[PDB]
């Protein structure tokens, strides 16, 4: 085929599709090429990764599959890359899609070909192969979003000699009721390239188990280490300083000069010189989250919507550093509205100390339960509200006039708006005519949007709440994933603390003589059961 | 153009040689035509459904909000140009109306459409049966204490009594808005029983309902919101305003081929693709 | 062969399809609309139709007519 939407095609790979097995070893036999790729726009419809042998793969077509990889003709190269890189494996994990069937026929699958290729070619690294993006078919599935086959991949053992290399969980040593577990972690906290946790946690938002990838038993026994091992301390002493800088921040603001016309000359006086010092502390903290914005922003390249569906505190850090150097700007451009921007920063500085909730797990997940909770239900609260505050402060006003200070539409909506906080005078003013018309109004007003509205909102935040649980608790754990690998990646004194247990020896050896060091991680059991 | 009205007396009013009344009469004369042609629609929509009498009251409150509006704009005009200040109480009520049917467009967006349904159905159900009991405590209560009232050496009417006791649902109630009685342990037992019944009890009662509500309207709103937005589908396409004939579908596709005769037969179809990774 | 046998309609004018819709008989209705046949000579009666089968992917062919 040489049409752009079945470029490639062949008759082994139309034999391939059919589930004809004495067609594709006739095929096979008699000169068929098993690299021939097939490059249509169709195979991109339905991809398999662009090979026959990736295709039977696939299809859950596993005589097929050991026919081409290592049939008497022409055996078909485990290690071949289409035209993204992909290889059979990379293959294999783009079409899984987590479903159960999906999930078992993509684990054996993916189990029997590294079984295949090792006693094949037991020098050939396979999964270290990465595709033209630079990921490996672990990277590939934690990238994707991939749950199933990543929590195979990670979680895979193996009991047979010769093979048992291949596995990442090994049984280290088995009593009576207690088992011990090593897991292989390479490339899971550091891989020079990119590692899974680097890969889960971040991730572009789009990918659909970012929340839930983190649940897999290895990942969150680790993070967990790493947090009790060195990043909790890292982070309350961060935690800890900030506090100490929005005090001194509070502390310099209150005691602002009210004199005119700034910069303030100091005065020689104790006094003076805390506030400035404050004062300039305020300033190099700010300076400092600003910078940090930009690094953040530089070194994960958001989308332009990321910025907005996700990572919302660095947003808002970054808006606080933002009104402290437009403050320090009006400062020293001699303008009071420096102060307008200063008290902004100081009310979002204190808000931003529930970013440190996080790192507690009650109060952390509770933080989360209020961003949804401001996202879903406050939003739509206050779109329906602000329609209703409107049309009835515009109606209410028009009715209002001035005669013998309302019958402003900011006055009349700020006393419709002290109705939801109540404070509702509901006879505020008497500057009108049809006195009915006026109480009509602001009864259908208080009906709609206090006894209704307000009591709704309550009502679907009770609703929000209750379907929330385990999505925020795994949005705060990501949230604390994303803590220790900033923390890792800062280190902050050329420390190697991310390691694991040690160069242990989970195998012995390799098919070959050499013994194999794989850094693994120690995970203890119990188990009445299966002796 | 309703807030910059002008405050003379005795409509109409004679149009001034000046940039903002000018402005001002086109404002006013696109709203008394968007009210016409809201009026005009709902005659419309009753005469091509043909409602039942019954479906008004149980379906289609969109249209009958939207034809209420444009009577509220057609009775101003007439109250307008009959020479009464009264426009001024039918354009306000059109006006507050109007803002409350921007609502109607919360369909086409699913979170808030499906927000919408459920205050449709908060409204039928909650707050229908809490103002059916709150207005008889409300009115109870109220003519108990205007009764008590006794006024002389300002209190003792029914409505601001009732406007009083209203106070304390919306926080507001003072406790001690008269001192004009006999018997003030009378007086503070019928508002603290007033309190306690409605503030407390009906009112924390009227959230557990519609907690309970909302629990259990889910489903429905959704399929709800789902049929407003199949029918804002069919009367667009029904309207379809350009002659366009975008209603079709994938094409005459030749589906099975032939009849049992040996006419070639296409069918018009719509297209699903779908993945199945069991059952080969 | 010759006869279309649901394009016939009742004294209000609608046809057995119109009828499930109108009454609400959402049955025999989804039946309708999802009826399926897999043989020769009997398939011209369905309205769903399976226009191709690759490996997980198909397509369907819902007649709307
Ligand atoms: C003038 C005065 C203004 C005061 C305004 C103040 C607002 C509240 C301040 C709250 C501060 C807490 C905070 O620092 O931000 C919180 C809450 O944000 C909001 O709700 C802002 C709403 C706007 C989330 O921060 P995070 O960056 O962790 O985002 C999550 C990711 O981590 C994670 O990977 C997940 O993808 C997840 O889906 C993401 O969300
Ligand atoms: C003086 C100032 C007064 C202000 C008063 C303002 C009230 C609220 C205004 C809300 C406006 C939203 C709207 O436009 O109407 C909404 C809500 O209506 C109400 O709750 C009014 C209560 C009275 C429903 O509109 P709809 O026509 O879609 O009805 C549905 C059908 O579509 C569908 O086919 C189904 O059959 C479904 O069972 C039907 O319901
Ligand atoms: C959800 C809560 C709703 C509260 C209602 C506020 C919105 C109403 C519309 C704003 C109109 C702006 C305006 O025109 O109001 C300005 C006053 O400035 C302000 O104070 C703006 C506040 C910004 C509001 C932030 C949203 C001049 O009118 P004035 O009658 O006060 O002039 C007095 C000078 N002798
Ligand atoms: C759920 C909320 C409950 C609020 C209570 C309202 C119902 C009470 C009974 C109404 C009685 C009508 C009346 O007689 O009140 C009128 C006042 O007109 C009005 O303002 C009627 C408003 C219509 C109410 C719409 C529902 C003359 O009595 P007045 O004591 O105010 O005369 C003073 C003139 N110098
Ligand atoms: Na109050």
């Amino acid at each position: 085929y040489t049409d752009s939407y079945y470029k490639g095609q062949t008759a082994l790979h139309i034999a391939i599709e059919r589930r004809n097995m004495t067609l594709v070893t006739l095929l096979v036999e008699n000169g068929a090429d098993v690299q021939a790729a097939a490059n249509g726009d169709f195979f991109k419809g339905f991809y398999f990764g662009e090979l026959p042998l990736s295709l039977a793969a696939c299809t859950n077509q596993l005589a097929i599959v050991k026919f081409l990889l290592q049939n008497s003709w022409q055996p078909a190269d485990i290690s071949a890359r289409d035209s993204v890189g992909n290889t059979v494996l990379h293959a294999l994990v783009e079409v899984a899609d987590n479903t159960v069937d999906n999930t078992k026929f993509v684990t054996s699958m993916y189990n029997e070909i590294l079984i295949l290729g090792a006693k094949l070619h037991p020098t050939l690294k396979l999964e270290e192969i990465t595709n033209r993006k630079g990921l490996t078919p672990l990277a590939l599935a934690a990238s994707s979003g991939k749950i199933g086959v990543l929590a195979y991949i990670l979680q895979r053992e193996i009991h047979e000699p010769e093979c048992r290399h291949l596995s990442r969980k090994f049984t280290e040593w088995a009593y009576g009721p207690v088992h011990s577990s090593l897991y292989d972690l390479s490339c899971i906290d550091t891989c020079e390239k990119n590692s899974v946790l680097e890969v889960i946690a971040y991730s572009s938002s789009e990918t659909p188990n970012r929340h839930d990838m983190l649940l897999v038993e290895p990942l969150n026994r680790l993070l967990q280490d790493k947090w009790d091992r060195f990043v909790k301390r890292i982070f309350y002493f961060n935690f800890f300083v900030y506090c100490l800088y929005m005090i001194i921040f509070t502390a310099a603001a209150y005691y602002r000069p009210v004199e005119g016309l700034p910069p303030y000359k100091l005065k020689n006086t104790v006094g003076d010189y805390f506030r400035v010092t404050g004062e300039i502390l305020s300033v190099s903290g700010g300076v400092y989250f600003f910078f940090r914005g930009i690094q953040y922003f530089l070194q994960r390249r958001p989308s332009l919507k990321s910025l907005f569906v996700d990572s919302y505190s660095e947003i808002l850090f970054f808006v606080q550093s933002l009104f402290m150097l437009v403050s320090v700007v009006l400062y020293f451009s001699q303008r009071k509205e420096y102060v307008a921007s200063m008290v902004f920063s100081l009310a979002m500085g204190w808000t931003n100390m529930l970013y440190y909730t996080r790192g507690f797990q009650q109060m952390g997940i509770y933080a989360v339960m209020i961003e949804k909770m401001i996202l879903r239900d406050l939003c739509r609260f206050m779109f329906v509200y602000l329609v209703f505050l409107f049309g009835f402060s515009t109606a209410v006003v028009t009715l209002i006039e001035d005669g013998k200070s309302y019958n402003s539409l900011y006055s009349t909506c700020l006393e419709l708006f002290k109705f939801t906080i109540g404070m509702g005078d509901l006879e505020f003013t008497e500057n009108y005519d049809f006195k009915a018309v006026f109480i009509i109004l602001l009864l259908a007003y208080v009906i709609l949007t206090y006894i209704l509205l307000l009591n709704m909102l309550i009502a679907l935040m009770g609703e929000t709440v209750n379907k929330i649980a385990q999505e925020s608790k795994n949005i705060w754990k990501l949230q604390r994933a994303i803590t220790i690998l900033d923390t890792e990646k800062s280190f902050l004194k050329c420390m190697r603390k991310a390691f694991r247990s040690g160069k242990l020896l989970q195998v012995g050896f390799t098919p070959d003589g050499k013994d194999d060091y794989r850094w693994c991680f120690r995970v203890d059991e119990v188990n009445w059961t299966t002796w």
